[PDB]
């Protein structure tokens, strides 16, 4: 078998949309700026004991993301916070804007593939 994890979308307790990671909160941390950086995220600083993550994004050229296999979210160029949560076994990784809007559900929805690719 791979080093690929599986990645869902899913909402969280109040509604509203992050991704669901198959493994748990310390494989998911560690794996997490490297696998980033291959879908044009950038780690500025981190705090563990937290759980954030800064990440500046900076998307893909229309081939590199064809190289990586996703097509471009729909995602804005700039500045996000990921919030990686302890589910157990599994992980949730929430992304929000530097005024703390989540992302949409298409949004969401198409960081799925991009994900699956980066931890592949
Ligand atoms: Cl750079
Ligand atoms: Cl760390």
């Amino acid at each position: 078998a791979s080093t690929t994890m599986d990645v869902q979308s899913a909402a969280d307790d109040t509604g509203l949309p992050m991704l669901v990671v198959r493994g748990p909160f310390n494989v998911v941390w560690q794996r997490l700026p490297a696998a980033l950086e291959k879908v044009g995220m950038k780690v500025t600083d981190s705090t563990r004991s937290q759980g954030n993550m800064a990440v500046t994004y900076k998307p893909l050229s229309d081939s590199d993301w064809q190289e990586l296999g996703a097509s471009d979210p729909g995602l804005a160029s700039g500045d996000y916070k990921l919030q990686v949560g302890d589910l157990d076994n599994r992980s949730s990784l929430q992304f929000i804007d530097p005024k703390g809007h989540t992302l949409t559900q298409s949004q969401n929805d198409a960081l799925v593939a991009v994900f699956q690719a980066a931890f592949s």
